[PDB]
């Protein structure tokens, strides 16, 4: 008797102060939770930013797809909201390197800041914004496609640990998927206006497309 299916998961520690950060993040409160909205948009805009440098020199870089866009989805039935993007995606040594396990001088600078009196929506100026998903999500999901390269998927509850596998599901083109596991109260950004409003004030200035797609699964095909 054979399985469906078979692979391989490898589970690394966050570094000391990824894993200190991601702690103060998904414990702590805050009152202006809805940034880390801001915070991955930006991280798409700037991964669609790369690709389209690259193509400028290379366009057979975009054979994988030419559109440059970022798709938001939320899901009530799976209490999920995805972040995509067609950006320049990972391969699986910079999912290892760059989701957790080497330390960035900004890591400990934004504790230290927070310390001694900035805010939490600074974040993103220490170049860690993508850790602000804690804020709202109990279990990060990042799936993601590099040119060349296989799909990979990345995912914590945080804990200290993070697990890698490849991924089998639907195939994307190229870029990343980033999909949060909302906590049981913060629901609230599944709701259409709730997306709409803080897209509105805070990603004003996203110089590419950004598309709501409003999942449900329909009944008895779930
Ligand atoms: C060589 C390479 F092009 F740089 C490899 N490509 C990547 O390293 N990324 C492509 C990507 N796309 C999305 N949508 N998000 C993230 C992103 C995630 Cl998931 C987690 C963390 Cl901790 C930081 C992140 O971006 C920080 C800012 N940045 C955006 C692009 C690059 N740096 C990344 C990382």
């Amino acid at each position: 008797d054979q399985p469906m299916e078979e692979e391989e998961v490898e589970t690394f520690a966050f570094q000391a102060e990824i894993a200190q950060l991601m702690s103060l993040i998904i414990n702590t409160f805050y009152s202006n939770k809805e940034i880390f909205l801001r915070e991955l948009i930006s991280n798409s805009s700037d991964a669609l930013d790369k690709i389209r440098y690259e193509s400028l020199t290379d366009p057979s870089k975009l054979d994988s797809g030419k559109e440059l866009h970022i798709n938001l989805i939320p899901n009530k039935q799976d209490r999920t909201l995805t972040i995509v993007d067609t950006g320049i995606g990972m391969t699986k040594a910079d999912l290892i390197n760059n989701l957790g396990t080497i330390a960035k001088s900004g890591t400990k600078a934004f504790m230290e800041a927070l310390q001694a009196g900035a805010d939490i929506s600074m974040i993103g100026q220490f170049g860690v914004g993508f850790y602000s998903a804690y804020l709202v999500a109990e279990k990060v999901t990042v799936i993601t496609k590099h040119n060349d390269d296989e799909q990979y998927a990345w995912e914590s509850s945080a804990g200290g640990s993070f697990t890698v596998r490849t991924d089998t599901g639907e195939p994307m083109g190229r870029g990343t998927k980033v999909i949060l596991h909302l906590k049981e109260d913060q629901t609230e950004y599944l709701e259409e206006r709730r997306i709409k409003e803080i897209v509105k004030k805070h990603s004003q200035f996203i110089g590419y497309p950004i598309t709501l797609f409003v999942e449900k699964e329909l009944e008895h095909h779930h």
